[PDB]
């Protein structure tokens, strides 16, 4: 599977016949549609303790890990039942600043999506929590192209030491609270993996407020290789997944 024109998403059905279910993401939110629930409680992050350990590019995307044995870094409040511990971050994005993000707002597509992937501690890993309907909390941040970000330099300059598929390189002290928007106000609803094996076990909350980079900072991530090291280079670009149905979903709002 992959994001070519033999891999693509419309092909993953085949191997991944989720592909096709009920809670598949991302999604359009309509905001004159979505639903603002006062009974939603304010977001709950606290990554001040947070380890990060390594930066991998592992053929789809780079994936920025974190010790997620103790609760270092975790999400709860919200729609959220319980404590969730973050694993890693990875972004989606497009060949141009017109595309990249996977969920859209009202039809509106940004040049990326900022993934951070948490896991439900009442299942004890992340393998026991993919198999539940709650498992899953991702927390999805749009990026626009304007001003630079500081707090996303330190993942810019690494990116040169892992752009074949299988590299991977020690990653240590960032700390994920530069990534954040000012508010976090947010949009929610029950949905699915991005990527085969699209198993839907998450529950999406996708802020309202994107975070902007500069041009330089998005071309960057444009430099990066599907393929492995002696190979074809194939530049890792759009990586991102096509709006699903919502069938009956409701997308609720904080706001
Ligand atoms: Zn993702």
């Amino acid at each position: 599977w992959g994001y070519g024109k033999h891999n693509g998403p419309e092909h993953w059905h085949k191997d991944f016949p989720i592909a096709k279910g009920e809670r598949q993401s991302p999604v359009d939110i309509d905001t004159h549609t979505a639903k603002y629930d006062p009974s939603l409680k304010p977001l709950s992050v606290s990554y001040d303790q947070a380890t990060s350990l390594r930066i991998l590019n592992n053929g789809h995307a780079f994936n920025v890990e974190f010790d997620d044995s103790q609760d270092k870094a975790v999400l709860k409040g919200g729609p959220l039942d319980g404590t969730y511990r973050l694993i890693q971050f990875h972004f989606h994005w497009g060949s141009l600043d017109g595309q990249g993000s996977e969920h859209t707002v009202d039809k509106k597509k940004y040049a990326a999506e900022l993934h951070l992937v948490h896991w439900n501690t009442k299942y004890g890993d992340f393998g026991k929590a993919v198999q539940q309907p709650d498992g899953l909390a991702v927390l999805g941040i749009f990026l626009k192209v304007g001003s630079a970000k500081p707090g996303l330099q330190k993942v810019v300059d690494v990116l040169d030491s892992i752009k074949t598929k299988g590299k991977s390189a020690d990653f240590t002290n960032f700390d994920p609270r530069g990534l954040l928007p000012e508010s976090l106000d947010y949009w929610t609803y029950p949905g699915s993996l991005e990527t085969p094996p699209l198993l839907e076990c998450v529950t999406w909350i996708v802020l309202k407020e994107p975070i902007s980079v500069s041009s330089e900072q998005v071309l960057k991530f444009r430099k990066l290789n599907f393929n492995g090291e002696g190979e074809p280079e194939e530049l890792m670009v759009d990586n991102w997944r096509p709006a699903q149905p919502l069938k009956n979903r409701q997308i609720k709002a904080s706001f």
